């Protein structure tokens, strides 16, 4: 499931992608960061 | 899968936070939807 979302703007709506996007992959540290170690190995 | 589409679009920019924002979402339900019950207990 490989994906690769490059850069893209024009103006104030490119604003958009680079919260939106960025919120994204921290999502993916952040739950994956935990569910990953939540007890240790 | 997109079709229908104008000639002209004063808002290419815009469909980067309907697919960017709609991914989050999505993103929540479904870690959140397994990682409920992951497992059980």
């Amino acid at each position: 499931e490989f994906q690769t979302l490059s850069p893209e703007g024009s103006g104030n709506l490119a604003v958009i992608g680079g919260v939106a996007v960025g919120v994204v992959l921290l999502l993916v540290l952040a739950g994956v960061g935990f569910f990953i170690h939540r007890r240790r190995k």
